[PDB]
């Protein structure tokens, strides 16, 4: 997928643990600490639901069919 | 089969988490909740669900949960101990 990060912004690619590999890729891309932010995705109700495990990222792989995974990050 | 566990903080939500669900039922459900939320520890929270009229009603037994699931998404509301 093409991940579109959002700081509450980035565009990188992901080739599919995949979770921390994605979280560390964001942590290393954005210079400002690992374990100091919280990843999120947008559900069908419009809320921002946090995910931090392989179990949850798969459910996020469901809730994005816009060809681009959008992640909103609180620090 | 899809639990959307709200984390109450400040009557309002703080951290929303969603996961699939199907070793009792209530224990497994509480086990997944204490493992998905970093702020939560086992035995240090209270799971709820909305009644037909909207009131938050707490549960902690498999006998409650099977009846509590009578209402395609199961929404749980968690209060910290």
């Amino acid at each position: 997928l093409t991940v579109k990060a959002y700081l509450l912004i980035a565009r990188f690619s992901f080739s599919f643990g995949p979770c921390e590999r994605l979280l560390s890729r964001v942590a290393a891309l954005f210079p400002a600490r690992p374990g100091g932010f919280q990843a999120h995705y947008r559900d069908e109700d419009g809320d921002l639901v946090a995910f931090s495990s392989d179990e949850e990222l798969t459910m996020a792989m469901s809730y994005v069919k816009d060809d681009i995974f959008r992640i909103y990050i609180k620090e």
